[PDB]
C-alpha cells in the first residue's frame, strides 16, 4: 500500500513464520513494467523491532523472471527503517527481498515496502 | 535490583542521552568484594528495543581499580536480552560495560543488569 495506518501497530502489517531448517524468506514483487529503480524502502515493524530481520538481501529483474542478486545483505538488525539507496539506478521489472532470520526471534514482522524509482518518461 | 516490575514497560527502567561527538557511554558496577564471574545479563528496554546498544565491550577488574578489556564487543542489535557467558569464569571485583551507541537512536533504554556468579565460599 501507499501508505497503510501507522498510528498504533497492533501486531504487524504483515507477519512470517520461521521454520527451523529455514533462515531465508523471499518477497518477490513483480511490477507492470520496468522502472528505472533508485532505492528500497523497507519499513519494519516499528512497536517490536525484535521481529526486525537481521540482514535483507534484494534482487533486481530487468526481464522480470532472472533474479540476478544486488548487493551483499546488508545487517538491518535495530535498524527501524530500511534505505537501500543505489548508487546507479538500476532498470528493473521484479524486485526480491531475502530477508534473513533475526537474532533471537523466529517471527518477521513488517509495515511497507516502497519501490521508489523514476520511469522512462516521469 | 533483584528484579524490577517488567510488565508495562512505559518508557525505560534506565536511559541515555548521547551526544553527536561520543559514541561510547561505560557503566561502571564496583562491588563490595571480588567475586567468580561467570555470566552478564543485559536487558534492553523490551517495549521499545530501538534503544538497544548496538555493540557491548565488558571489562573485569580483579582489585578493582584496573579497568581491563575482555572480548571484543559483541553486536547485540536486534537482540531482546544480551547473556555474555564466560567460558573461563574469572575473579572480578568490578565490572565495566561499556556500550556503543545504537545504529539508528541517540538514546540508549536499558532495563536490568545482572552479575551472575560464584563467590569464594557460595
Amino acid at each position: 500500500q501507499a501508505t497503510p495506518p501507522h498510528r498504533r501497530a497492533r501486531s504487524a502489517a504483515w507477519s512470517y513464520i520461521f521454520l527451523p531448517e529455514e533462515a531465508w524468506c523471499d518477497l518477490t514483487i513483480h511490477l507492470p513494467a520496468a522502472v528505472l529503480l533508485k532505492e528500497i524502502h523497507i519499513q519494519p515493524h516499528l512497536a517490536s523491532l525484535a521481529t526486525c530481520p537481521s540482514s535483507v538481501s534484494v534482487e533486481v529483474s530487468a526481464d522480470g523472471v532472472n533474479m540476478l542478486p544486488l548487493s551483499t545483505p546488508v545487517v538491518t538488525s535495530g535498524l527501524t527503517y530500511i534505505k537501500i539507496q543505489l548508487v546507479k539506478a538500476e532498470v528493473a521489472s521484479a524486485v526480491c527481498l531475502r530477508l534473513h532470520r533475526p537474532r533471537d526471534a523466529s517471527t518477521l514482522g513488517l509495515s511497507q515496502i516502497k519501490l521508489l524509482g523514476l520511469t522512462a518518461f516521469g
